[PDB]
């Protein structure tokens, strides 16, 4: 499913995810946006082997099941392919896993580069919520 802007942030908010280890919509909504371009079927194949599924590009070395990514974890205890459905639910409760290991949102690379410290409330901006 490809979301749209607001339709993504108000699902996140129906799954807490607004504010949750402090970290407001707008971040989450930009998380999404450059991650998959808020497609929940998105996939991206990594060097190591690994691969990074759904809106928000969950990798397989620690988060979830592919069967592809010797010596990986399963943290989120789910096939990589929950990651890609229309309901965000799995996608939601693994990030929130991820945001609670210690860096918090710096675990998505294209966050720390391109939502970090930018205006992230114009990403819910318009939106009824
Ligand atoms: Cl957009
Ligand atoms: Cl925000
Ligand atoms: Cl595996
Ligand atoms: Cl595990
Ligand atoms: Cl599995
Ligand atoms: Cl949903
Ligand atoms: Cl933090
Ligand atoms: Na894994």
């Amino acid at each position: 499913k490809v979301f749209g802007r607001c339709e993504l942030a108000a699902a996140m908010k129906r799954h807490g995810l607004d504010n949750y280890r402090g970290y407001s919509l707008g971040n989450w909504v930009c998380a999404a946006k450059f991650e998959s371009n808020f497609n929940t079927q998105a996939t991206n194949r990594n060097t190591d082997g690994s691969t990074d599924y759904g809106i928000l590009q969950i990798n397989s070395r620690w988060w979830c099941n592919d069967g592809r990514t010797p010596g990986s974890r399963n943290l989120c205890n789910i096939p990589c392919s929950a990651l890609l459905s229309s309901d965000i639910t799995a996608s939601v409760n693994c990030a929130k896993k991820i945001v609670s290991d210690g860096n918090g949102m710096n675990a998505w690379v294209a966050w720390r580069n391109r939502c970090k410290g930018t205006d992230v409330q114009a990403w819910i901006r318009g939106c009824r919520l």
